């Protein structure tokens, strides 16, 4: 999909975010599951 | 000044949508009430 | 709306959240009409 | 460690979503990162 977005600072972090999204997807589940338990320890 | 982003998910896509569309809006709120805003969340983080 | 906690490692990633904070809560200010034409202009482009 | 409030349980979800992908992504061994990042520019 494209996006598109106004102003150089929100592209900048637009841009991070999509990043982020993206690569974490590369990280295998039983770490990324490891890390949602310790969510349940820090958050609601 | 507009900058166009590609991304791969749909999730993802709206997710990014939701963001880009406060980021944006974020800018028609007058100046004085950021600035309130912005003072009232020192006590609170 | 509730309020809601979340804790974050990182400044780096704080600050980021911080500003997606800031413009998620923000936009709740702008005025109706301008939420409308803002989406009204988003369709177009 | 630091924490935010934010008011609304959308916002939340958004932010809990985001959160997840910022401290993920630390954990992609850095030549992989590079992949990924020489991926977006040579295509």
């Amino acid at each position: 999909y494209y996006l598109q977005v106004r102003g150089r600072e929100n592209f900048e972090i637009l841009m991070k975010l999509k990043e982020s999204l993206e690569l974490m997807e590369l990280v295998p589940q039983p770490l990324v599951d490891s890390y949602r338990q310790q969510q349940q320890l820090l958050q609601r």
